[PDB]
C-alpha cells in the first residue's frame, strides 16, 4: 500500500525532473 | 524580440505553478 | 523511522515550492 | 538589456538544476 502509493509519488517526481530539464533549455 | 520574451517567462511561471500544485499534493499524500 | 523521513521530505519540498515561488517572482 | 536577461536566464536554470538534483535524491529514498 504504502510501497504503491510511493512508486506513483515517484513517477510523477521524475516526470517533474523531466519537464523542469525542458524548461532549463528553453532557458 | 521583448514581446515573446515576456510570454516566455509567462508560459514558465505557469509551467511552475503547475509543478508547486504537484509537489504541494505530494507533501499533503506524505 | 519511515514517518520520519517523510517528515525530512516534506520540509525539502516545502523549501523547493518556496524557491520556486521566487523563481516565479523574478518572472 | 540582454546580458542581464542572459544571466538571469543561466541563473535560474542553476537553480533548477539543484532542485532536480534534491527531487532526486527524494526519488531515491522513496
Amino acid at each position: 500500500r504504502q510501497n504503491l502509493q510511493n512508486l506513483y509519488i515517484n513517477r510523477c517526481l521524475r516526470e517533474i525532473c523531466q519537464e523542469l530539464k525542458e524548461i532549463r533549455a528553453m532557458l
